[PDB]
């Protein structure tokens, strides 16, 4: 019979064998696994999104989106396994290169030196200028969706909450519901926006590079709403021309009602780091996500000089673009796509 870890039945033999549990998320879980064909252990994620038509959205978006990327900062797809047919399919796999471990596994064993930090965060941000030069948006970056090895290359994973940017829809009212991972969420999440612009990542990106100076998440909020007030702990209370922006009245009368809270220095929180690094922290934390740094202008900082080199960093050839509206369709309707973006896989074809 298939192999099982932790109790789920990875049905990939005969080429993928001698399975080993690596890590999880919501509707998915990574093993290693030994492909006899390459003859390379590779890592393997079993999806079973079928029962629920808001995982097949994420599972088909996230396919198309990185069977079209490539690039070496972003995890790629060799291998897709599914069932010949339509009715046979219930799990998905999607068989990856074999990193080693991840930041957040890395920041639990080591404090990291300036050095190495410098390097993970240009890898990070070149990753994501390939991404924002697509019109892609990732919308779930942190620590444990990037992957490394022990020679320092990294590659951003978990495409799941992947998106197109999309301005025009980003304003929502106030205390919305969200799904990106509370601590790494801009504080706009909680006011008025869906996430759907550039900014939201690069704040993500801020809260990672705080971790790697201190392994501290910066802003460990509790529940939702103390996300926000967590992050208003180190920026201090918004200014005026801030809280101009911000038209909703609800969230805007929130943030009126709270008392007023002085701006923390960076240097109280990270007494050791480089100077140049805490500068672009700063204009990564931005609380007003219009003047938030952009990703060409982060690579472009002080902190990155040995390292920015537009000549070595690949952009995509076009905006990506999704044929038909995802959001609408029935769970039946998407796991026809689904089936037929992973034809090419398939023996035969
Ligand atoms: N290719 C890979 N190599 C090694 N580990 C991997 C991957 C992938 I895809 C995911 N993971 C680990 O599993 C967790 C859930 O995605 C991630 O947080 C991560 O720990
Ligand atoms: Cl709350």
């Amino acid at each position: 019979g298939p192999e099982m870890v932790r109790g789920q039945v990875f049905d990939v033999g005969p080429r993928y064998t001698n399975l080993s549990y690596i890590g999880e998320g919501a509707y998915g879980m990574v093993c290693s696994a030994y492909d006899n064909v390459n003859k390379v252990r590779v890592a393997i994620k079993k999806i079973s999104p079928f029962e629920h038509q808001t995982y097949c959205q994420r599972t088909l978006r996230e396919i198309k989106i990185l069977l079209r990327f490539r690039h070496e900062n972003i995890i790629g797809i060799n291998d897709i396994i599914r069932a010949p047919t339509i009715e046979q399919m219930k799990d998905v796999y999607i068989v990856q290169d074999l990193m080693e471990t991840d930041l957040y596994k890395l920041l639990k064993t080591q404090h990291l030196s300036n050095d190495h930090i410098c390097y993970f965060l240009y890898q990070i941000l070149r990753g994501l200028k390939y991404i924002h030069s697509a019109n892609v948006l990732h919308r779930d970056l942190k620590p444990s969706n990037l992957l490394l090895n022990t020679t320092c290359d990294l590659k951003i994973c978990d495409f799941g909450l992947a998106r197109v940017a999309d301005p025009d829809h980003d304003h929502t009212g106030f205390l919305t519901e969200y799904v990106a991972t509370r601590w790494y969420r801009a504080p706009e999440i909680m006011l008025n926006s869906k996430g759907y612009t550039k900014s939201i990542d690069i704040w993500s990106v801020g809260c990672i590079l705080a971790e790697m100076l201190s392994n501290r998440p910066i802003f460990p909020g509790k529940h939702y709403l103390d996300q926000l007030n967590h992050i208003l702990g180190i920026l201090g209370s918004p200014s005026q021309e801030d809280l101009n922006c911000i038209i909703n009245l609800k969230a805007r009368n929130y943030l009126l009602s709270l008392p007023h809270k002085n701006k923390v220095p960076w240097n109280r929180l990270f007494p050791n780091a480089d100077s140049k690094a805490l500068d672009l922290l700063d204009k990564m934390l931005t609380f007003n996500p219009h003047k938030r740094i952009e990703v060409e202008q982060a690579l472009a900082h002080p902190y990155l000089e040995q390292y920015y080199d537009p000549s070595d960093e690949p952009i995509a050839e076009a905006p990506f673009k999704f044929d038909m509206e995802l959001d609408d369709l029935p769970k039946e309707k998407l796991k026809e796509l689904i089936f037929e973006e992973t034809a090419r896989f398939q023996p035969g074809y």
